[PDB]
């Protein structure tokens, strides 16, 4: 359900910084990001909204989108 895919630079660092920024947000119990695969999982608590963590990459400066495949 609430598994991204990064395309904004997938590679670990991104994938990383993301994540902290990510568990940085109240709610993010964890951010299970995999480089070499794209994938962001995200393990947040119900009613954070999965557009909002996406938009929240995407003001990082990084590009992801919510597409759980
Ligand atoms: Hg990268």
């Amino acid at each position: 359900m609430t598994h991204l895919k990064i395309t904004g630079m997938t590679c670990d660092s991104c994938a990383a910084h993301v994540k902290e920024a990510l568990e940085k947000v109240p709610g993010v119990q964890s951010a299970l990001v995999s480089y070499p695969k794209g994938t962001a999982q995200l393990a947040i608590v119900p009613g954070t909204s999965p557009d909002a963590l996406t938009a929240a990459v995407a003001g990082l400066g990084y590009k992801a989108t919510l597409a759980d495949a």
